[PDB]
């Protein structure tokens, strides 16, 4: 987990993003919810890092990742509404699991913004807004 | 898990619901996603059972429950669109965690329908549509 977290931080910095908080902690509405907070030229983001390791089903990993995304997005609206949340996904996962019809559709239905990163090279491949 | 599953089945049957599948299996769009399928007077439902045990944070349990709910709901639309999905929550959880401002708001923002059940008495307390 720490490794993939560091890969995404590296990929962000290579594109000129400034890491401002890690973890970004969010407390709201009676609940305390490691997200990466970053910014570039005043544009603020939060990144939910996932590795989608073969150790568990991609679908089980997706359930938790999706729920986290919706909760974090909902919380951020009411705490830091200018900070946009992205789900960070490895390119390999993006090209396989996320090209299957169902996950692709759920992501779109739920406006799940994504940061697709190449793990080996530690770079940002694509932002999906 | 099996215990709470049986409690909800018991609660459903006491209210005249006929259990038709357990587990209700859902395969769609390249993914194979124990939901309870039940019906009464032609009205069809699917129930996602959660116990919200103190072993883990309620928020962590909620992330996974929410993601599962959204995925199952989205899959059911495209497979069995007349079967309405409910998140089954214990009354104790309902009166505590789900009365906190944040979870309450996320549930409403996401149309998370609920079946609130009393665990000790094994009855359905409230349907939240
Ligand atoms: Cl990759
Ligand atoms: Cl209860």
């Amino acid at each position: 987990r720490d490794v993939f977290h560091e890969v995404v931080k590296t990929a962000l910095k290579k594109d000129g993003w400034q890491i401002t908080d890690d973890p970004l902690t969010i407390s709201v509405g009676g609940v305390n919810l490691k997200l990466i907070a970053a910014e570039r030229q005043g544009q603020k983001i939060a990144v939910e890092v996932k590795s989608f390791l073969k150790q568990s089903s991609a679908i089980s990993e997706f359930h938790t990742a999706l729920g986290q995304f919706i909760n974090y997005r909902g919380a951020l609206r009411k705490v830091e509404p200018d900070r946009v949340l992205y789900l960070a996904v490895p390119l390999t996962t993006y090209k396989t699991f996320f090209q299957l019809d169902f996950p692709k559709e759920i992501i779109i239905e739920n406006q799940v913004k994504m940061l697709v990163y190449d793990v080996e090279q530690e770079v940002i491949f694509q932002w999906i807004n």
